[PDB]
């Protein structure tokens, strides 16, 4: 496909256009839940949920690159210590058939801290627990752009909020010509915005076709669930 | 999804977002080839090609029905007399996992001429051969709106033209509001067009999540390949 766009205003439990891995799934309240909390989960648990059809990210014959924009609102819920809750969620591009890996601080995308070009992953993380708990991260909750590694290229301090009472709207735009990836988180209750920009050439990083989706993880003791409220996306090789 | 749209301007030799059944494939010439022709094939033969992602056509909780549009250009090729060349191609909606059924005059969609609701198929056909060759269609080539059967609830005469220099503009719509489906064909060359409109309630025929694709069929001794150049497709639950 050259152009693609799909909007989910809700999420039905009988959906047929989303593949889930780990313990992610749509729930009765029509919410896309990325990770389950409570008992009977491994110490590092989480889930991935991606659009069933692989996106045509770049064309190897024309050399053309596709620009894209995606928006979604998510909220988080925790029972105990919020400031100490792990680990967050992610929006990512990767080979559509990539397995679910290590959860917790690795979000399900990476199996350890070693950076490897073979991941062909580009994720915009919303990390809720950093150093010293998560060594490789800055000393505070934040947002970052992950390129083939759990360690961001660039990041921004995020003062995380929990509860349905604090829904966050995210919007990511990747400008193909300037290779600029910009993601912003905005708490609508008060317009508390934040954004992390970066210049990454997806043509070098990602494969011809990739999946676009989400991932969410937490940790025993510091459990919290991360869930998507809706989603929008639009790809296009043909400029604007 | 709630809203969805894509656009293929041509096709990738190694695509990842299409499902192929029968002898359907993308030829090295970047064209969707619904069916192939040759002495290595059975008497009745064809193929199916669908967008790998199931579309949400209607939602049983709100009783909502989506509206849609699909456009495409196609041409055909044959070593047989156009007059006698079979069988045509269709654009269809049906269970995402519909097995490849009998081809020939049955477009890969039907077992035989018996009308069955268990098909849950809504196709728009571009039939090149009717009676006497096939004891069920009009005695000439035509287009038609098929609902759960290879027998059109409505049809229009179709003066088929062959070859790349005789490509055709099909523009199918479905205004959910009024429950009317309407196919269209325009031969760009001299700007002449035909159509068919038939009120068909998709909610009473198709499952919530259906597939969208094409099919091309042919018969021994009258073999022809049917190919699509491009394919736009949009659908949305918020009317329009
Ligand atoms: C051992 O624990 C470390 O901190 C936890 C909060 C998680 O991020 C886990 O994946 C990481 O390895
Ligand atoms: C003998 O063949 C009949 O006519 C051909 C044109 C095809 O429609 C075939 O499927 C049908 O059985
Ligand atoms: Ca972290
Ligand atoms: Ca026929
Ligand atoms: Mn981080
Ligand atoms: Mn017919």
């Amino acid at each position: 496909s050259d152009d693609l766009s799909f909007k989910f205003k809700n999420f039905s439990q009988n959906g047929k256009d989303l593949s889930f891995q780990g313990n992610a799934s749509v729930i009765e309240t029509g919410v896309l839940q990325l990770n389950k909390v409570g008992n009977n989960l491994p110490d590092e648990t989480g889930g991935i949920a991606r659009y069933i059809a692989p996106i045509h990210i770049w064309n190897c014959n024309t050399g053309e690159l596709a620009s894209f924009i995606t928006s979604f609102s998510f909220f988080m819920e925790t029972s105990a210590n919020p400031k100490a809750a792990t680990d967050g969620l992610t929006f990512f591009l990767a080979p559509p058939d990539s397995p679910l890996r290590r959860a917790g601080g690795y979000f399900g995308l990476f199996n350890d801290t070693k950076c490897d070009s073979s991941y062909q992953t580009v994720a915009v993380e919303f990390d809720t627990i950093g150093s010293p708990v998560n060594f490789w991260d800055p000393g505070f909750p934040h947002i970052g752009i992950d390129v083939n590694c759990v360690k961001s290229i660039n990041a921004e301090r995020w003062n995380k909020r929990y509860g349905l009472n604090n829904v966050a709207n995210v919007e990511i735009i990747y400008e193909a010509s300037s290779k600029t990836l910009t993601a912003s988180l905005t708490y609508p209750s008060d317009q508390t915005s934040i954004s992390v920009t970066s210049i990454v050439d997806l043509k070098e990083i990602l494969p011809e076709w990739v999946s676009v989706g989400f991932s969410g993880s937490t940790y025993i003791g510091r459990q919290a669930t991360h869930e998507v409220l809706n989603w929008y996306f639009t790809s296009t090789f043909i400029n604007t």
